[PDB]
C-alpha cells in the first residue's frame, strides 16, 4: 500500500519522540505501513470504547511500529514448565476489598526490559523487592539481569520461568541489587558478585492453579505476587487506562511475566493491579488494571508464585 | 467522501446509542459522512496528543454528525450587542484583600445545579445567568433551586430568545421583574414562546449586576472565590471543544475576539500541573466530562475566558 500523506508530520514525530532509527528507507516505509494499521485499530478500538463496548482505551506507544507477534517474539520471555510449594489460603486473615503496595512502599519504578526475553527475571526481581522491604524496611532495586546471566535452568534472553529465578537466588545463597549488577539486555557470562549482594530467599510458594480467590487472599497477606499473563493481543500491546479484559485472551497461551501489586474495583470493574516490564511508556504509566474474578481472565491466576525469605 | 463499508457496524451502534434518525435515506449518508470526517479529526487528534502535542483528548459524542459551525448555529446563543448599555450602573467588581485559595470546587459545596442541555435554541445566555443566580440563591438562602432559563427566554425582550442574547439583559430583566420563576413552575420547553411569568412561581429575585474587568483573570479567579460562579462568554466554535472529553483544554485556534457561547465558571484549580478554570455547558452531561470542561486558566485569557464575566448581585 502507501503511506497516508496526512500522517508524513506525525510519523516523524513519532519517530523522533520514541529514538525510531531504520537501516533502509525501505525498511522504514515497512515500518511505516505496520504503525499506520496499528494506528487504524486502535482509533477504532476507541470508538467502540465510547459506545460502551470496552472497558479500557488504547493509544499510540513506543511499540506502534511493531506487530503483536513481533512484541511477542521479542519482548516476552516466558516458558512454561513441566507438594511443598502451595498455599491455599486460609479464610479470616484479611480480605481487603482493596490492596496497593505501590502506595505501602512496596514497589520500585517500572522498569523496561525490551528486545530480551527477561521478563522472568524483572517478575522475580518484582516479588523479590516486596519481600525485601516487607521484611528489612528497605526498598531496594534488586537484579534482573545476575538472574539472566545466572539462572541457568532458564535460557537468559531466550526466556524462562520465575520458581527457578528463586531456586537460584536461594542456591546461590544472595541476589545483587541493580547498581552491583546493571541490566544490560543481553545476555553475559555470570558474574555474581557476593560484594553487592542485598537480598536472600528461603524457598518459594505456588498459588494454586487457577484460583484468583487463593491469589487475593495472597496478595493481600503476603504482598506482590508473580504472576503469567497472555499478552499475544494487539489490546494488551496498546492499552493505555481502564480494566482491562478481551474475549481472545487465551488462558492456555501464558507468554509474559508481570507482577501483581495489589487489587480493587473501578467504576463497578473488579480488577488486579498488574506492574508490566515495558518500562512507563507503556499501559498507565507502566501499569494496566486487569479484570479480576472474570473466569481467570488470560490465566492471570495459572502460575502465580512468590519467594519465602 | 464515500462511506468507507468498515465503520457500517459502527454507525448504526452509533445512531441506536444517541436516538439518531433521518427523514430520507439521502439526508443520513450526508450525516454518515459529516461523522466519519469528525471521527477522523478525533483519532489523529487524540494521537497527536499521545505525542505530547495537546493537554487533552477528544472523543466521539452526540454531536458526532454535525459540523462545528451547526453546532455554533442551533447550539449557542451568546449575542454581544455591539453597543452595550444605556449608561453605566456602578457595574464593575473592584477586586478584594488578602490571598485567595490555589483552588475552589461549587460542586462540592452545594452550590451548583445538575449539569442541562438546551439544544437547537441559543438560549445559553439563559443557562448562563441562571446559573449564576442558582449560586447567588444558595449563597444567600441556603437552599438549592433549579431556576427557569424558559422565563428568561420567553421574556427578556432585550434578547431574541432563542436567537440569542447577553446575561446582562436578564438580570437586568428578573431586577426590573422583582422576580423569576423556578423551573418547576416555568419548565423549559426549547422553543420561544409568548412570557408566562408567573408570580407565584417566583423562586428568587436580584437587585442589580456586577461586571468583572475585561480580560482580567486575575479579578476573575478572585470574583470566583468570594462571590461564586460567574457567568462567563468563551469561543466554542472549535472541534476541539465540540467533541471534549477530559483534560485541560486549550487550543491556539481559540478566538478571544469570537465570544459566541454562554458558560458558567463553578471553580478552578491545578490538574497535573496545569491551571484551568472548571466551566459548566449546557449540552447536557453526556458531552465534556459528565458535563463539564476544565479551560486553561492564566493562558492569555483563552478563548476570551475572561472578556464578558458578570455576575448577579441580590
Amino acid at each position: 500500500l502507501y503511506p497516508e500523506e496526512i500522517l508524513d508530520t506525525h510519523w516523524e514525530l513519532w519517530k523522533k519522540t520514541h529514538r525510531k532509527q531504520y537501516n533502509n528507507k525501505v525498511d522504514e516505509i515497512s515500518r511505516r505501513l505496520i504503525w499506520e494499521k496499528n494506528l487504524k485499530y486502535i482509533s477504532i478500538h476507541n470508538l467502540e470504547a465510547s459506545l460502551g463496548v470496552h472497558t479500557y482505551e488504547l493509544a499510540m506507544n513506543h511499540l506502534g511500529d511493531m506487530t503483536s507477534e513481533e512484541v511477542v517474539q521479542k519482548m516476552t520471555g516466558l516458558k512454561v514448565p513441566l507438594n511443598d510449594t502451595l498455599y491455599i489460603p486460609e479464610w479470616e486473615g484479611r480480605a481487603p476489598d482493596s490492596v496497593d503496595y505501590r502506595k505501602k512502599g512496596y514497589v520500585t519504578p517500572v522498569k523496561n526490559q525490551g528486545q530480551c526475553g527477561s521478563c522472568w527475571a524483572f517478575s522475580s526481581v518484582g516479588a523479590l523487592e516486596g519481600q525485601l522491604k516487607k521484611k528489612t524496611g528497605k526498598l531496594l532495586n534488586l537484579s534482573p539481569q545476575n538472574l539472566v546471566d545466572c539462572v541457568s535452568e532458564n535460557d537468559g534472553c531466550g526466556g524462562g520461568y520465575m520458581t527457578n529465578a528463586f531456586q537460584y537466588v536461594q542456591k546461590n545463597r544472595g541476589i545483587d541489587s541493580e547498581d552491583a549488577y546493571p541490566y544490560v539486555g543481553q545476555e553475559e557470562s555470570c558474574m555474581y558478585n557476593p560484594t553487592g549482594k542485598a537480598a536472600k530467599c528461603r524457598g518459594y510458594r505456588e498459588i494454586p492453579e487457577g484460583n484468583e480467590k487463593a491469589l487475593k487472599r495472597a496478595v493481600a497477606r503476603v504482598g506482590p505476587v508473580s504472576v503469567a499473563i497472555d499478552a499475544s493481543l494487539t489490546s494488551f500491546q496498546f492499552y493505555s487506562k481502564g480494566v482491562y479484559y478481551d474475549e481472545s485472551c487465551n488462558s492456555d497461551n501464558l507468554n509474559h511475566a508481570v507482577l501483581a501489586v495489589g487489587y480493587g474495583i473501578q467504576k463497578g470493574n473488579k480488577h488486579w493491579i498488574i506492574k508490566n516490564s515495558w518500562g512507563e511508556n507503556w499501559g498507565n504509566k507502566g501499569y494496566i488494571l486487569m479484570a479480576r474474578n472474570k473466569n481467570n481472565a488470560c490465566g492471570i491466576a495459572n502460575l502465580a508464585s512468590f519467594p519465602k525469605m
